[PDB]
């Protein structure tokens, strides 16, 4: 798809069998989702953005579908205001910025 | 142009005759630039990112040129680590996310 930006670029993703809405974010290096239980062992991690750092659980090799495209990568779970799909998964689905 | 996301999408912008590097961010609703003295009055404002809120100065009707493309809109100036070009300006240059 070609997504314009007059509105936030939110899309439906499927992860752990659940549908969730998430923001395509070229400014985020990582993918950070709201608190949820995923299978797998996880590692504590710290990530920062404007405002500061937050503690997150790092899950590796998680399967996630973004608008039907499959991606398998690291997903951070923690107290984010909104679900964010960062560059580690946007590259996997072949997403580019264009003008 | 088409910018891939292997690396952070940093591009050259020009504002008030000064060239600067800035991040194209579909996740940012606003444009936030590193501290700088712009003429004009401004309004105080608080914006939140991942770890919390920061105080910024809002300036209106600022002209920025992004890869030869002019945009004019509100810019927030505050102690950010990187200049962020948000959606309010990205839409003006016809920037789309494509996959
Ligand atoms: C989540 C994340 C990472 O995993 C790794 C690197 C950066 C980020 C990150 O938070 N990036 C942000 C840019 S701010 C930024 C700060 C430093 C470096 C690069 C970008 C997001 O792209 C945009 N970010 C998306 C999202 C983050 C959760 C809170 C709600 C928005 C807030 C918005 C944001 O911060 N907006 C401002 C107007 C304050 C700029």
């Amino acid at each position: 798809p070609q997504i314009t930006l007059w509105q936030r670029p939110l899309v439906t993703i499927k992860i752990g069998g659940q549908l969730k809405e998430a923001l395509l974010d070229t400014g985020a290096d990582d993918t950070v989702l709201e608190e949820m239980s995923l299978p797998g062992r996880w590692k504590p991690k710290m990530i920062g953005g404007i405002g500061g750092f937050i503690k997150v659980r790092q899950y590796d090799q998680i399967l996630i579908e973004i608008c039907g495209h499959k991606a398998i990568g690291t997903v951070l779970v923690g107290p984010t205001p909104v679900n964010i799909i960062g560059r580690n998964l946007l590259t996997q689905i072949g997403c580019t910025l264009n003008f």
